[PDB]
């Protein structure tokens, strides 16, 4: 039975508005209604992961998992596993795999967090999980962030936050938030960015809805704009939207928005948004391809609509050799030549790198660069061919051109990681000195980049 080199994972989100679902949600695991749609032809394929995120879920666990485990029985004949269900209030994450990937599955980590301070503590937050696939790790988060139309700065506060403090992956790296653990990232949830229009615009954008004509209203979406403005989410990837808004509708139908302020909304308008959203974020050169994207039309508990998305997503097999794992071979070398960090501080301490990647048996610490003045202020840090060589446990050019090595540069004086960013070993040639590059965060804040090239020696 041989491993596979791809699979299919099912990512859902809903906010469930504190009511229970109706007897049948199996259109949500077909990624059948609005947008990006599955393909009928499909339909009794199993993915071979669903990951499914709820917001003001009502139900026990119990109750939620007899509920997803029969949907699936009834649309592919297979009974699920359950990987991992965590909760946090009323926000809840529910790992599911086909049963012929058990023993494929393993280091399981469940987390949360919760946002706010006092009046602001209390339901808003995120939980997740993480786990290795055979060689490729995989998060997940499903968060609920802060409402309303005038708190997107709450909202991107909550977000950094949550990618602080969530501790999924590998403890080990220890410099890296989850936005580095992990090969492919998976975030999503009622994230509550909102259509940011006049009041006024309610009944002008219900028109725009009804039409189907989403562009005038994409182009004041919250999240969109504070994307693109690098305020949240730096370096995630989302699939274009083709769905109308899923929040926020009358329960029982979706023929109506319910917008206009109430009591029971604290007065404040609700114009209709995309507040239910998948985004992910994949270390470079491994495949991913979103195959659906949309919202359900025949699901109406909630005032949301449930969102879905499929990927394609590359993975690795456990790589066993004659050396390693277990010790170095030989015939493998990392050369990082002629590197740079170029750096937004303005502290002046010395910086080291370190060099963080399962294909070696342990990170690896660089010597302290040489600090530059850049010629528009910056600070660069040269490493010049001082950087140690590295030694992977494995040689075999199938598996090292698979790997990645994260790269932390941290402060002499107080061993704090500045910046954090990842280079792929996918390279377009071995023996040869190559370019490489990755933007360095910290807090998932840009902070500065580093540059260089590689010479990757494999036995080929
Ligand atoms: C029982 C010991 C460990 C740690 O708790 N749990 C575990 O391995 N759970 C699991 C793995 C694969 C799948 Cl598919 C479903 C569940
Ligand atoms: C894939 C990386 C390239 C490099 O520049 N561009 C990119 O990501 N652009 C982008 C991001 C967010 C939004 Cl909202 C709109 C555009």
């Amino acid at each position: 039975q041989p491993e596979p080199d791809m699979i299919t994972i099912f990512i859902g989100t809903w906010n469930m508005g504190n009511a229970p679902p109706p007897k049948k949600i199996t259109s949500w695991f077909l990624s059948k209604g609005q947008g990006k749609t599955r393909d009928d032809s499909a339909d009794y394929i199993p993915h071979d992961i669903y990951v499914i995120g709820t917001q003001e879920d009502p139900l026990s666990e119990k109750e939620w998992l007899e509920i997803l485990k029969h949907s699936l029985q009834e649309i592919t004949s297979v009974t699920f596993k359950t990987v991992a269900i965590h909760t946090l209030w009323n926000i809840r994450i529910v790992v599911l795999a086909k049963p012929e990937h058990e023993n494929r599955i393993s280091h399981i980590c469940t987390d949360n967090v919760k946002t706010g301070i006092a009046n602001t503590l209390g339901n808003k937050g995120a939980v997740g999980v993480s786990f290795m696939f055979n060689g490729t790790s995989l998060g997940f988060v499903n968060s609920h962030l802060t409402s309303g139309s005038e708190k997107k700065l709450r909202r991107n506060q909550n977000y950094m936050n949550i990618l602080r403090f969530l501790a999924l992956g590998d403890k080990k790296l220890s410099p890296f938030n989850i936005t580095h653990r992990f090969t492919h990232l998976f975030w999503f949830g009622d994230l509550n960015y909102r259509v940011d229009l006049p009041t006024w615009e309610a009944e002008t954008i219900i028109q725009k809805i009804k039409q189907q004509q989403y562009a005038d209203l994409l182009s004041h979406d919250q999240l969109l704009t504070e994307r693109r403005e690098q305020k949240v989410f730096l370096h995630f990837e989302e699939e274009e939207i083709t769905f109308a808004p899923t929040y926020r509708f009358e329960r029982l139908t979706r023929d109506k928005y319910a917008y206009t302020k109430q009591k029971a909304t604290g007065m404040k308008y609700n114009l209709p948004s995309w507040c239910d959203r998948v985004l992910w974020k994949s270390y470079p050169l491994v495949h991913v391809v979103c195959q659906s994207y949309g919202s359900t039309s025949d699901i109406m508990t909630s005032d949301h609509s449930p969102v879905f998305a499929t990927f394609e997503a590359g993975v690795t097999s456990q790589f066993v050799s004659k050396n390693g794992p277990g010790t170095v071979d030989s015939q493998g070398q990392i050369e990082f030549l002629r590197c740079y960090a170029t750096l937004k501080t303005k502290s002046q301490t010395k910086f080291y790198l370190e060099f963080h990647s399962s294909c070696l048996e342990s990170f690896v610490k660089s010597q302290e660069g040489e600090n530059e003045e850049g010629s528009e202020g910056e600070l660069v840090v040269k490493f010049g061919e001082t950087l140690p060589k590295l030694k992977p446990i494995i040689s075999d050019p199938e598996y090292l051109l698979d790997q990645h090595i994260l790269i932390s540069i941290k402060s002499s004086d107080s061993d704090e990681s500045y910046g954090e960013g990842c280079i792929a070993l996918r390279l377009e040639a071995t023996e040869t000195q190559l370019p490489i590059y990755t933007p360095l965060t910290h807090h998932g804040e840009l902070t500065g980049h580093f540059q260089g090239e590689i010479k990757l020696q494999t036995s080929q």
